[PDB]
């Protein structure tokens, strides 16, 4: 259901972090699952959904996400680390949804590096993303060594490099500044 990596185009069209970028109406959600004791972090699973940002949070990469994980790798006791590198953060309705299993799963830990911010709305972008990290998710900007950690596992590279946008390092910058006042 998920897959395991995606071309280097659909990569560049859909990483590229612009925080002002239209027409990019999948979000691209690259996850890593870890068992994580201390010391301890073991890979234990990877792969990639695609999912739409807008329409009903069914057709979300991050419902998407939960379904594949509620249905493939619990029932189980493990100390679970998820990570995710996605193209957009979640809409307010997959906030709440993941708010919501975070603090039903305390053995669930989960981090967001996010190339881009979903647009909120006004009542939205002071609480959204700051409800998720007050249920205890890391929400971070994807940096640049994020992107080439994505471009190494989760992209059909064939060899090639990692080629960074001229503006990634301003956009970056901004888009940091803005999550940094989105979380207080
Ligand atoms: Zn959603």
């Amino acid at each position: 259901n998920p897959m395991e990596r995606m071309d280097r185009d659909t990569f560049y069209d859909n990483f590229e972090n612009e925080p002002i970028l239209s027409g990019r109406s999948y979000t691209w959600l690259c996850y890593e699952v870890k068992i994580k004791r201390g010391r301890s972090n073991l890979l234990w699973d990877t792969g990639v959904f695609r999912g739409q940002v807008y329409f009903k949070p069914q057709y979300h990469a991050e419902m998407c996400f939960l379904s594949w994980f509620c249905g493939n790798q619990l029932p189980a006791d493990k100390c679970f680390q998820i990570t995710w590198f996605v193209s957009w953060t979640p809409c307010p309705d997959c906030v709440a949804k993941l708010a919501e299993f975070l603090s039903e799963h305390p053995n669930v830990t989960l981090t967001i590096s996010a190339a881009r911010l979903y647009y909120y709305s006004e009542r939205d972008y002071r609480r959204a993303l700051c409800r998720l990290s007050q249920a205890g998710a890391r929400v971070k900007i994807m940096d640049y060594e994020e992107f080439a950690y994505c471009w190494e596992n989760f992209v059909d590279n064939e060899g090639q490099q990692f080629m960074p946008w001229y503006k990634f390092d301003e956009n970056y910058a901004f888009l940091h500044r803005t999550l940094k006042e989105i979380l207080r």
